[PDB]
């Protein structure tokens, strides 16, 4: 139908018909008569599948063959989505099977629909691994993901009563036909035990092993035909394991098997559990050794850095430097020094938040008993960096005290940041604001110490998934003017510049967001029975429920609105379709209550008749990867307003921004690089700087303040407290009240009138629809800087010293 | 090379070795230089298991066209062994396969070996239900067996300073190239909850529920195209199950798929462990809900029993009987006497023991938390069967407390096998012998009510595995003479005794055993470094270890004919290699103490330079089906040696004789009616006849008598308790010597002496070859009534009430 989906050549149509055909029949073991709608889902995935497998040979024998310098991207979160439509996108097979489903009388956009998401994340973390390494396979790198097969990803989210309900993801029930289980590369992992110090040094014995066993999954490049890995392992307890009595043996088989058993969802406070304690070390011990033995199918470790790149996704993975050094020190009998040198050089480390409840400092004594050598390794670097800085920085006692690795306190804790900084020759934020905020406060002690570890990477997200499969409309009418090659060198979206003033391209944008917007609608009624007005300006803000993120500040904005209807209800306004989405992690309180306040005021909302059809507020339920592909091309307006210094990048906002949605927001995270490539004029900038928030703490917060001299808030507050949106259970949202009055971290009132009033300014500009487009244009022009290509092109240049490659391998 | 393996056509030969390749690629991901054995052996099972998914399909199309009696043989039990081998000869593929892979440069014999047995069974009545579904397939009838997919079927046994040590039978590690999973029919399973009594009857409320997700395993009959299938049932937790508390509730799912997760080793003692009674009702509510669906789906359950069989293989699914009448009763709303008629006219029972600490006897309290519903239904089975023993045989108050469902005592307890009986309308034995003694016995009281009941159905094995796929030379010089019927009509081998005065044949079987030996002799050798004298008769007992099958006598006289060497050591004896294997029951202290007595011997035996090698004594290891495949066709000697009247029929005897072993053994289960059809003068029958056993213990066993009249039996025991089997321990075996001496309920001592002599009997005939070999003649020639073909053909005209047919589908 559209160029951009590759071609439907004859021989690929009956070819994958025929295959199709196959796989149903041999595969699936049935026929036409019996079939179900997710046997034809199989029988294409594994059509799909089935080409992918000669270029994924060849792209592991061509790294056998070549040896180059191989990236070990290391994360507890891949947060994948879906597999079949990206493969269909980046093999230019997306028409060709089109086609063929079509001509066997099916639709393969029905199909697509039963694929369950990879949900192994939690939100922009994982999105961000997922991302990067669709860039590097784009950009030919010899790149293995390594992490953790889930059983269960992040839980489905069922709305019951306007409260977030979890239900397990029980993603690989129907079993997954992107992975290969891979036995013959199951590794021993070792837990507890104890040390002994012999002559022939440090030895880690009595330990209790669990198995790891690998899954790969194949990460397509962009039509250059290479395929790289992502290697997931899967805990599996040995035979001899525990081993009336019988039987409960092979039962607690499952303790062991625990370890990969359920992603963490608790993405806002660190909790020292041990279980989770367990699986940083099992991807960790694992991925090492798998490392170890691929660089060895080549005695020499001082190589070691130039033919390894290990990049910590976080401090989640931060064990990867001590095991390092426990493998070299004692198994390959390294000195010290040497296996130090060899370690720093190997591993860099990502930040990605300054939320200090957010930061893992791991209990000693966990630590003491799960992994008592990796405690002394710990311990022992501690040690000689502490005896660096006393030496750089001689009597600077408190420095000392501020940089150790060891926290004294009620529990020791290990803090892993300052291990990953300690252990990594670089160290790099994710936003270039995030990156001067952690030179500037939170490492600031680490920076001074060593100026040249710390480097920004500005995050990015694929423009394959983020424009090309999900907004195939907007794809094809730039490909119409520009060629295809933007696809994978965004920059070239600048091109679309001259394009502003062009009446049939400015018909088009908007053509395509209004189709876009159509067809959302009619996924709201269809699956959930919710009806909008497609005419509407479409308000989303989707993202994980945090405080920072302030849900809550769109929430006052949302009342505003209402009441202002209400007082003059037949005064015009622009009609807005408000959309919030996101899960709350589980333990997370005020999360929950925020989430109930939204449902709550859609109930007083979306059934005032004076209101009509002007404002719907809508919570998006189970927000993740597949339902972001479908909600982000349907937007107007990207809500993007955390407090300024608290969203590390954020990256939700690129993909709105690549879209065609205009953007509201802080300056905070990548909004601040968002602005600056757009220009000012082109974004809708409001609230405190970081500047004004850290002049504000000075002071100190006080709620009251702004309580007492908007009327507009008062009302807010008032109608909240005294039951107006729980009217059954009047003091039911007393908790987010008392909080904003008294105990407001992120000073939502502080904001409240400059978003209102920029809020006004959206509605102003949206009257205009070719204004609001000539807009969009030159934001959609200028999104390339937001490619993880350039974002994954920087880290490969300046921290894993490897040139990216664009060039196609044979087909 | 050989003809009964079928053609090896250079169109197939070529197909099969393109899509071996085919395999490896797409389905493995592999290429010749990286691929390991393991995955050789996936390429050929996928290669193999690719020709059976079109007559697979037809097979279960015809079914639904023709609309056929449809059999149901429930079992907790299916002990299937490997599946490679049997379905390449079910096909007629194995010449091609072999030719195929030794073109591709591989051995097929290898890569079988890689294949893990299906080892989802204990021994006799699991390996039956298997030569069952192989029967069934190869007499074209609708049958299907059910059970459960245990993740761990029965422990690997492993021998350590000879103890057995268990381990898990992690079989499903690498995945099971045979099944294909069915989430489609997944099904509820309901537990505890409580009995509501309405207006509308009663209601089975508050259940705990379990999904049983079917997963289908291809049964191929004997090349008639016939491929029936095999359904076995995994444990599920639902997705809002228990639904720190999040991690903790999806950890716990767990709980609830530990249904499926091992198969109960105890075959020996009955216990009342609740984990059991879970795995029996859930594999008979999923099973039922599957039958009915599937009778629906052709209102009028009058016709239930034309179209449906339901065999219940022993007690272990006899809640079929009362999950029966509760979906007929409280679904379905049938009155209770038209549920009932069709309860019993549905069911029939298969029973395969007497020995009463075997008998399923569930504790009342644990049916009432567990499954309330259907402990009201037993109790008013009891009551209306009561009401019928009491107008039958007024005023026999104590024909009443025997013939009770209800036991009652301290706990008060459910006997299965009275419901079962009374829910059924026909219950068998599975040897002549053995049903006789139900009859006389253990149920008369039962028989005396409804003498029409009881049945005889003598066991059989299945002539495809035990006899062309594990002994391919015997099954050919067979064929040479008599043609490829008989492989499917076992009687036929009767012609083969107009063949016992040909000199050439006697060579031939002579040859056949002399180089399956050989073969035993080597894989002894190559896989557990134990070297054999293959001149040397082969002595073999392998099956479970129990006390009734009296592995202590062969071990009485292994030590009889060392004293007699040790005594006359210049004096020529026949040379014996004695082999006994199988495994004990985890928590069976008696018999682990017999397999320790067993290597003790073999330690002393093994090691005497006096004693060379004329005596061997081997444990075998891991007993197991492919083992059975391995030392049967190797045995000159079967060892069949239970006390009278405690085998109900045995059937490794039958593939024995089938192998041309000769059989020492007591008239017991189906040896009896092995020594009726060989004749008495071609079978080495010794000791106590079932009478003889109750006349002794009508006057009281005495074992001192035997200690006291036999002086070789008292310096048997005399070495035993002073520690000449274990100098480190001399009290080691003071249990054993014990319980000969003063608590042994299966007489060992009093069938010691004939015994002895029959052995002497068999050494002086294997001293002349020929006559030897013409006495194995005449045991193979009368073997054809075990053929499992036979028993089958009598349970579908005597009880299913259909016909079995040899006709082949269309391929
Ligand atoms: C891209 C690609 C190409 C080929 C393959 C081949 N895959 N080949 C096998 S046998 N895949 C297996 O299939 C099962 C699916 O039910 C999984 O449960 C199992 O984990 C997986 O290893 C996998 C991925
Ligand atoms: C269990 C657990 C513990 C901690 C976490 C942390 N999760 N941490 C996230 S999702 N960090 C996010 O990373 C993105 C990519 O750089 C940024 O754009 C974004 O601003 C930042 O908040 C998640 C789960
Ligand atoms: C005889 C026959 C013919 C065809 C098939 C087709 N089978 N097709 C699939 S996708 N089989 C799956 O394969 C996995 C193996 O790794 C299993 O883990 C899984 O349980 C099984 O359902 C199965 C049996
Ligand atoms: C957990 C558990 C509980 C009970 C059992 C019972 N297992 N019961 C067996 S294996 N019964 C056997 O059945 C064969 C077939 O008819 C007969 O030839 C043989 O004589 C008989 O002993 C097995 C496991």
């Amino acid at each position: 139908q559209i160029s951009v989906r590759g071609l439907a050549g004859v021989e690929n149509v009956t070819e994958l018909k025929k295959n199709f055909n196959r796989h149903l029949h041999f595969t699936l073991v049935k026929d036409r008569n019996v079939a179900t709608p997710r046997d034809y889902y199989f029988a294409l995935a594994h059509t799909v599948r089935d080409h992918l497998v000669g270029r994924w040979i060849r792209t592991q024998q061509h790294y056998y063959e070549k040896d180059p310098k191989r990236i070990y991207y290391l994360s507890l979160e891949f947060y994948m989505g879906r597999t079949l439509q990206n493969t269909m996108v980046n093999l230019a097979l997306e028409n060709a099977c089109d086609e063929a489903t079509y001509q066997l009388g099916l639709d393969m956009e029905e199909l697509e629909e039963i694929e369950e998401d990879a949900g192994l994340g939690n939100g922009g973390l994982g999105r961000l691994a997922a991302c990067f390494l669709d860039s590097m396979a784009t950009l030919g790198l010899a790149a293995y993901g390594y992490g953790i097969r889930y059983e269960f990803g992040i839980f489905n989210q069922k709305i019951c009563g306007g409260w977030q309900m979890e239900e397990a993801d029980d993603w690989l029930r129907y079993g997954n036909p992107w992975e290969k289980a891979r036995p013959e590369f199951t590794l021993p992992v070792h837990f507890y035990g104890r040390v002994e110090h012999t002559s022939q040094g440090a030895k880690w014995v009595d330990t209790q092993v669990v198995l790891a066993m690998p899954y790969d999954t194949p990460v397509p490049g962009y039509r250059n035909n290479v395929v790289n890995t992502m290697r997931l392992w899967s805990a599996k307890a040995p035979n001899d394991f525990n081993l009336g009595g019988y039987i409960q043996a092979v039962l607690d088989r499952n303790l062991a098997e625990n370890i990969s058993r359920v992603l963490y969802p608790n993405d806002n406070f660190f909790e020292g559990k041990e279980l989770r304690l367990k699986q940083e070390y099992f991807v960790v011990a694992a991925t090492l050794q798998d490392i170890i033995r691929r660089f060895k199918s080549s005695t020499n470790f001082d190589a070691f850095p130039d033919k390894v790149a290990i990049q910590l996704n976080d401090t989640h993975p931060s064990l990867a430097i001590p095991e390092l050094m426990r493998v070299l020190v004692d198994l390959e009998r390294l000195d010290w020094d040497k296996a130090w040198e060899v370690t720093v050089k190997t591993c860099a480390y990502t930040n990605h938040t300054v939320l200090p409840e957010a930061l893992e400092r791991w209990p000693v004594h966990l630590l003491e008993t799960l992994l008592p050598r990796h405690l002394q390794i710990i311990y022992e670097i501690n040690q000689r960096f502490l005896n660096r800085v006393a030496a750089a920085f001689p009597g600077d006692v408190d420095r000392l005290r501020r940089m150790s690795l060891v926290e004294e306190g009620a529990v020791k804790r290990i803090n892993m940041a300052h291990l990953c900084i300690a252990g990594s020759h670089a160290v790099n934020g994710v936003a270039r604001i995030h990156s001067e905020i952690l030179k500037k406060t939170i490492f600031k002690d680490f920076y001074e110490l060593e100026p040249h570890k710390f480097q920004n990477k500005t995050n990015g997200i694929t423009p394959r998934r983020w424009l090309v499969l999900c907004n195939p409309g907007l794809a094809e009418i730039i490909a119409e003017r520009i060629g295809e090659e933007y696809i994978s060198d965004l920059d070239q979206l600048r091109k679309l510049l001259s394009y502003v003033d062009d009446e049939a391209f400015i018909r088009d944008v908007a053509k395509v967001k209004q189709e876009n917007k159509l067809k959302f609608a009619a996924y709201l009624e269809r699956e959930y029975k919710v009806h909008i007005n497609p005419n509407s300006l479409f308000d989303v803000q989707v993202k994980r429920i945090h405080e920072y993120k302030r849900q809550l500040l769109n929430c006052l904005h949302v009342i505003t609105l209402y009441n202002r209807i209400k007082k003059e209800p037949n005064k015009f306004v622009v009609p807005r379709t408000v959309m919030i989405g996101g899960k709350a992690a589980p333990g997370y309180h005020m999360a929950k209550m925020i989430i109930k306040l939204i449902t709550a005021i859609g109930d007083v909302v979306n059934h005032d008749p004076v209101v009509g059809d002007r404002l719907r507020v809508i919570f998006l339920e189970n927000y993740r990867v597949s339902l972001a592909e479908k909600v982000i091309p349907a937007a107007d307006l990207s809500e993007q307003i955390s407090t300024a210094g608290t969203e590390a990048s954020g990256t939700g906002n690129m993909k709105f921004m690549l879209n065609g949605a205009l953007t509201i927001g802080t300056m905070d995270g990548a909004n601040v690089e968002m602005a600056e490539e757009a220009g000012e004029e082109n974004f809708f900038i409001f609230g405190m700087r970081v500047e004004d928030v850290d002049r504000l703490d000075q002071r100190g917060y006080n709620a009251q303040e702004y309580y007492d001299r908007i009327p507009e808030l008062r009302q807010i507050i008032e109608q909240l407290s005294s039951g107006f949106f729980s009217p059954k259970q009047p003091d039911l949202f007393k908790d987010i009240v008392n909080m904003l009055m008294h105990h407001d971290r992120f000073k939502v009132f502080a904001d409240y009138e400059e978003y209102v009033k920029c809020q006004e300014r959206v509605s102003a500009l949206y009257k205009n629809p070719r204004e609001w487009t000539r807009m969009v244009i030159r934001n959609i022009a200028t999104s390339g800087k937001f490619s993880s290509d350039r974002t994954i092109a920087q880290y490969a240049r300046e921290i894993w010293g490897v040139e990216p490659s664009r060039q196609r391998l044979p087909a």
